[PDB]
């Protein structure tokens, strides 16, 4: 009657979402986000990214010049984009480490390229075959050059090509290796030797090989396929006495954030920074599931498929009916702050959020969201992580060095949002306990706490009175005289 | 007199353990346990993982079916294990790239073999060697063919093999390198030349060089070994005009969980998860300290030989003798309750355990046992982490990937394990602090804190009385009057 | 007048630094300390690593002995420097595996080399070159015997040395590829033909190719250098009809903690731990930003260049003016302590620092310096880390290897700068806290919270008596009488 109570007390949802700390593996809380990505849209999208598509041309069809590959002539990419329906349709050619020209084009992120006019004097030039049609006519590759005798006569070669640019040019060239001693000596009039390309700081050589293969595209000889990078001041010398696949210039060699991916996924007209292989996903989130191989600013790949950092306090609900404060008991009807007041007195039992340790919650989880969202960094060429052939030692070490950075980046999620969560718990908790200590020391020997983190007010406490404590200007002397009376009196 | 005291206060044990937390490089808890597992019993468990041990053999040897390895035919393992006193006991031999052989026939984890019909017609088969035995006869390699000249022909070989199988097929093969010309003649009929095995996809030419090698088992020849992969729907293809050591079919080429070990350790009739070279190991613990070489659901490497885990409070020695409280002073007494109450009134002095916090204690404690015990991940075929000869540049590589890897892993046991000392003095700390706050609020003004971690109760409060204060029951109204009248009294 | 204030608080400085924790991207402290190296001298010392500087030649070029390396004779290092302007001036040559034989070099540490007598009858030896002067005289690699023919004939090789040795042997040989046919009768008397090199476990063939290079030095001819190790027990055969550039003996092979850098540091004469290319650097810091190359005990590279460590607690402006408090408010007066205690009394307004707290404090950041200052681990030799040709995919994985490793130091490093700033915030912040609480038990009923962090006393407490509460000596009991009254007094 001669009372008051007022109350300190926090908010509380009906539908909390579960997250893990340090503490609990499983704790309620008003509010969480995901922070693994575990969608695409299924499309790649055509930027920021200069996107190349092969479409049925690998990179290195495009580089040597398959027929169905010339739009491509000269082209640039970020990204160069092969797809699983891609095939060869030239004359059957392998290339030794294939995997490393491949890349080194890719990283690279050009196909320009500068004709030369070598001195092939002595032989007849631009060979063709049925089996690399172009504009249904027998053609060969674009960028090379298919040498055979003249006159029943093939000179030995011994042809220079000087580097007086510069920049470092990459030379593409090949070995024809003829199905039948037949075909050797039909095509360069001789029996088959070597081939060496040298320049001051390099030499390979290279012995063709007379045999049938097992036909591709009805073709039982093979072309390989080789390459020399020369340096400003060095010098090309090819030596041939046959069977020579010629280069007919040279390809730029860049530096830069090239790279290639392979993936079926469409091209769509639309902007994202991160590309995978199951399309473009969003990268707002630091971590995701879709794919560990990425493109551009991408969140870090786990194997998480998901991690929910809280964005509010513990959730508890209300304890069913005397007001009552935040010991085991949080408030649902408290909608316009997330800490406050409830009194009863005079003229009634109130409420009123406090607006102070509100956002001091409010602006920490800002800070930390600001931390982790939005925030990736970008890589580009990098390692392969899928592979078509078994390969041993170098194949093995490629998926360990990638198997053992996934499970230490999982790791560093898995901890980091324990400990976030955790001090989020921490932080929100603070903050209640602050604000019922705050009131404790403004109402000095006006009031006892009653345990449930409610104060009896020993004195009439009408709603401008538990205004002021609310606002901070509560007088404690103003009332300690009725307030010690009424404390302090034998029953 | 007309009073009673009442102490909170936590146990202590006589033989408490140091451990390491972000605070205290060392701080003595009442209970640890070892997270680095540091023995082996010494031998492989031959459960769960299917067990193969080579004895004397090679997976290289038993592959080729060098005679002391016949019994091998067929079988499959999940890990291979290789024997330090292995020997080879048949032809002289090598294989390039040796290493990426092992690996893939290890990964693959079966010796099944198919037997194929080759038309070697013009040619004799089965050639013989008193450098390989087999049941005291002049014998070969099971897996081989050595083809030597008929009636002085060696007629060229040009022979096909297609796979029709929905399976990748894995041939092995060999060129025979004679000790003399003598020998090439004798053998083949001709000046030795290349052999070319072939696919649609690939082709492999070896060149036979003749000469005498350094005597191993008084063979001055030797025998070169070769692989080739064929596709379902491609074609094998084999062309040579001498030195062909030839195939008798395929291997089976698999995918799972195989690998291979090297190990002295013997095999054991028991069954354990985790196998290391120097033997089996429990996996209880999450780290490791006995070997970086693993096979199965094994702790993780680490440096440490030790990492103790706080599995109870801080210990605290008893102060010697009025009963005391928390503050700086622990109950060796108190063998029921991680906390709980002492008092004195009028008819003793008593202590009694509060359940409720040694349980939340223990409960939390239990838990992040629960997390890191008995969880380890499985892990199989990796990359080879010993050396037994000089080889550069892979092997650094090979070397700094693990050294990495174990410094990471090492760094996040040691700061994993500070982390959790730390909360976990926090929380049986805060359990503390939580119970003697409790009491405080339920004694209102009936009390005083005498700084000791007890109060100084101003009434008479019997042994029920006290009981009621220990069950969350004491009423502080119906003792109000005669504790204010105590305490604010003219002394 | 009947009272006093007692007021407790904690020091603040005018130049306070900012730190970053988990509760603040930017918080000031008091101090704080750099644990990032960024910076080096430029120099490096020649102490206590023993250093050999290659000057005008590589490792390689010192091995084979060319002429200007003729001082490098079986000198050991723990680290080789080799230098950009290092060039050859001996026969034009190249290395396949280059990086390899350069790397197992370096790491063994030492060009230790002993002469053998090989059987050279038949041939004329010790071939020279004017493109190898020594003392203006033609001459050739000190560590090679290039065989040319005697009287017109070159007789077959077939020459054998036994490792009778309880160590390894290191064998460098090489294959002479002429300019033209002419030469190659001109020095071999005959037509090209292979060279093997062969052990009991080992068997390399290699086929000189005849052909013009780009002149270097004037000299369009190769040498092409292999290299054989020799296990004790076995036995070196080298084979060969022509083209053979002889080994004079074997290197010691060795293993240990030796390296090889790339740098134009000078070499000084100073110690110091840690090498970087750019010079040595201090190592007290446990990370740096300086080069991700480095050998000796070294501070871990971390892509951050800074990271800063509160060495002190949370730094709080004074409030303008009656004594105050540590609520809001620090004390830039307290110079000799951190924490302490003000006064107002009957004899006036005095301060005292609290030693205890303040040694506490002080401690605990000591003890959290001692673990990261002056405690960096070794490492040797690695991998190589920056490249000056483009080589795909074995480079390829060599650069994301570091990158991986480096990215996840950089996060260990921010969130160990952000945990330890976060545990010195809160540690220093209850030593305060404590501090106070201390205060308030001592007093009982004879004081009340002002909520400033300051105590009303309410009885007369002279300069004695405020030292009793400091001292930890005073009694309440004394003073109960009067303050009671003083407190619970109708006004
Ligand atoms: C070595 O053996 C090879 C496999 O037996 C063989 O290749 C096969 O050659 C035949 C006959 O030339 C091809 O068959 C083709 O014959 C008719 C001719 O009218 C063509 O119109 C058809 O396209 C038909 O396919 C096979 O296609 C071919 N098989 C393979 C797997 O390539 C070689 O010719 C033999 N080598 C030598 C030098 O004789
Ligand atoms: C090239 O030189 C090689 C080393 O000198 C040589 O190998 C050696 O050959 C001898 C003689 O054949 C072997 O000695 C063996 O001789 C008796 C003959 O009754 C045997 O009963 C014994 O087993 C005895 O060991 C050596 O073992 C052998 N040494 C090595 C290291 O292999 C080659 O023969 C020479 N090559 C040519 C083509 O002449
Ligand atoms: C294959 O072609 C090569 C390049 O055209 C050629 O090498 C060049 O040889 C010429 C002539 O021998 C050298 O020129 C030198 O000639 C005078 C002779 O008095 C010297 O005094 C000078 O040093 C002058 O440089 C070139 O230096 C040389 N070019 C290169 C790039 O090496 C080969 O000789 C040809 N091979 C064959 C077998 O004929
Ligand atoms: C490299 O080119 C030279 C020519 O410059 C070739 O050498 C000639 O070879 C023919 C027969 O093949 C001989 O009749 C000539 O006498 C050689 N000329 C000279 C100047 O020596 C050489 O064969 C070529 N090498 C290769 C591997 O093709
Ligand atoms: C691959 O097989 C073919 C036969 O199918 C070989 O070619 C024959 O070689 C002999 C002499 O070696 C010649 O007399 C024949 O004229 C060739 N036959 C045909 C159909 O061309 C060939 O030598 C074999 N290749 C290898 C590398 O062993
Ligand atoms: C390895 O050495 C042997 C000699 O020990 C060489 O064999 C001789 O070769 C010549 C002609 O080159 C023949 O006339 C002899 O009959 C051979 N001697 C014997 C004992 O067989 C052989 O050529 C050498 N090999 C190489 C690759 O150089
Ligand atoms: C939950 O948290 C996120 C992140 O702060 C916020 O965007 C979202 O609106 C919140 N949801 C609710 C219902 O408050
Ligand atoms: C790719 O090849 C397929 C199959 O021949 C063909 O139908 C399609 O038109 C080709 N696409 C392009 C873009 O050339
Ligand atoms: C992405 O593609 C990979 C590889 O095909 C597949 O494992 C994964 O399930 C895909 N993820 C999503 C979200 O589509
Ligand atoms: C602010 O303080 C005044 C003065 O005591 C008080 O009457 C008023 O109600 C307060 N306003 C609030 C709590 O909104
Ligand atoms: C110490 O802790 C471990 C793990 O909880 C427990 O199994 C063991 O019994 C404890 N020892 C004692 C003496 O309490
Ligand atoms: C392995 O070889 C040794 C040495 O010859 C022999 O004593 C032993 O019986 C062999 N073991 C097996 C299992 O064949
Ligand atoms: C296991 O074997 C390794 C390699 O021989 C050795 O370094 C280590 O001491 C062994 N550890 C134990 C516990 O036996
Ligand atoms: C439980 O509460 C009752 C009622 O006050 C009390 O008398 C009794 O002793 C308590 N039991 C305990 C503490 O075990
Ligand atoms: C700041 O901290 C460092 C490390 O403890 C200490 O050496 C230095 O003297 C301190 N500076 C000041 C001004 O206290
Ligand atoms: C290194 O070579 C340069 C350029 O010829 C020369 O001037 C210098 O004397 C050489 N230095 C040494 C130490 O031989
Ligand atoms: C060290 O050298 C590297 C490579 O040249 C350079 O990137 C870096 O800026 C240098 N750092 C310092 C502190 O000199
Ligand atoms: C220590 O305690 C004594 C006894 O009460 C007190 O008078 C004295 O001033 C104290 N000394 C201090 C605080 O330095
Ligand atoms: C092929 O060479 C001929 C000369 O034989 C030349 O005229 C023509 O330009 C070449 N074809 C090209 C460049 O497409
Ligand atoms: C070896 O070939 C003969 C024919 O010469 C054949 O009869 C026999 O089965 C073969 N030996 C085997 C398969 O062990
Ligand atoms: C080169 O060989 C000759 C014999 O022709 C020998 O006398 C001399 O010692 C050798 N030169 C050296 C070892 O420098």
């Amino acid at each position: 009657n001669s009372t008051a109570t007022l109350c300190l007390g926090h908010h509380a949802v009906p539908n909390g979402t579960i997250v893990k700390t340090i503490t609990n593996d499983q704790i309620e809380v008003t509010n969480a986000t995901e922070l693994v990505q575990s969608s695409s849209t299924g499309g790649i999208c055509d930027s920021p990214h200069q996107i190349l598509d092969g479409e049925n041309c690998t990179l290195i069809d495009a580089l040597l010049g398959d027929p169905q590959c010339d739009g491509f002539q000269n082209k640039k990419w970020d990204l160069f984009v092969e797809r699983s329906k891609a095939y060869s349709n030239c004359y059957p050619y392998d290339v030794p480490d294939y995997a490393s020209l491949r890349s080194l084009v890719a990283s690279s992120g050009t196909l320009e390229f500068n004709n030369e006019s070598f001195n092939w004097t002595g032989v007849t030039q631009n060979g063709t075959s049925s089996a690399c049609k172009r504009r249904s006519n027998n053609s060969f590759f674009s960028r090379l050059n298919w040498l055979t005798h003249l006159k029943f006569k093939y000179p030995a070669l011994n042809v220079t090509m000087p580097n007086n640019e510069k920049f470092d040019k990459l030379y593409i060239w090949g070995v024809h290796h003829p199905g039948t001693d037949n075909d050797q000596i039909s095509l360069y009039a001789q029996a088959s030797g070597r081939i060496t390309v040298s320049t001051k700081r390099s030499q390979q050589t290279v012995i063709p090989n007379i045999g049938s293969r097992p036909r591709v595209r009805d073709i039982p000889s093979r072309i390989s396929i080789y390459w020399t990078i020369v340096k400003p001041g060095d010098i090309l010398l090819i030596n041939s006495t046959g069977n020579l696949i010629a280069p007919r210039g040279y390809f730029k060699i860049r530096s830069g954030k090239s790279s290639i991916m392979r993936s079926d996924a469409p091209i769509g007209k639309c902007n994202s920074e991160c590309i995978t292989p199951n399309g473009s996903i969003p990268n707002d989130k630091p971590f995701q599931n879709v794919n560990r191989i990425t493109y551009g600013a991408c969140p870090r790949y786990v194997k998480q498929n998901t991690l929910k950092l809280a964005t509010g306090m513990r959730n508890v609900p209300e304890k069913q009916t005397a007001i009552a404060g935040f010991i085991e008991n949080g408030w649902e009807g408290m909608v316009d702050g997330w800490y406050g007041f409830r009194h009863q007195n005079s003229e009634g039992i109130g409420q009123a959020a406090d607006l102070k340790s509100t956002q001091a919650a409010i602006n920490q989880i800002n800070g930390k969201l600001n931390r982790l969202i939005g925030k990736t960094n970008e890589k580009f060429h990098q390692i392969e992580k899928e592979f078509s052939e078994v390969e041993g030692r170098i194949q093995d070490l490629e998926k360990y060095v990638e198997d053992t950075k996934i499970d230490l980046w999982s790791y560093n999620a898995e901890l980091l949002v324990a400990l976030e969560n955790q001090h989020t718990i921490d932080l929100t908790d603070s903050e209640m306990n602050k604000l019922f200590e705050r009131t404790k020391k403004q109402l000095r020997e006006n009031a006892e706490d009653m345990g449930n983190g409610c104060f009896k007010i020993y004195h009439k406490c009408d709603n401008a009175c538990i205004g002021s404590i609310r606002n901070g200007t509560y007088d404690h002397d103003v009332y300690r005289d009725e307030a010690l009376n009424n404390r302090f009196q034998i029953k």
